[PDB]
DNA sequence: TGCATCCGTGAAACAGAAAAATTTTCCTGAATTTTGTATAAGTAGCTACAAAAT
């Protein structure tokens, strides 16, 4: 196991940093500029809550 | 035509030559001090001198 679980580690490490390093790409620069804005649509919500065990406190 | 493969990604030659270069020489030339040298007064000195304070 030991070894697995080693050389795993040796390599998802990059792929996280690959990540990061695209949605930070993707996602840059979505700066608030803006408090006008406008519209007064949004979205619902409901607390997460697979079979009866509810994940997230609403 | 979805379905092959299949691009290519993110992770030792020489001798004889010559001609160059270069480079030491020169020289020289001039340019550039210094000094001589005047220079010319003015001088600031300086040296007596005089009356009047130790």
């Amino acid at each position: 196991g030991a070894r697995k679980g080693l050389v795993d580690t040796a390599l998802r490490t990059a792929d996280s940093g690959y990540l990061t390093r695209r949605l930070v790409d993707v996602s840059q620069d979505v700066i608030i500029r803006e408090i006008d804005c406008g519209t007064t649509r949004g979205i619902p919500v409901r607390p997460m809550t697979e079979g009866s065990k509810t994940l997230i406190k609403l």
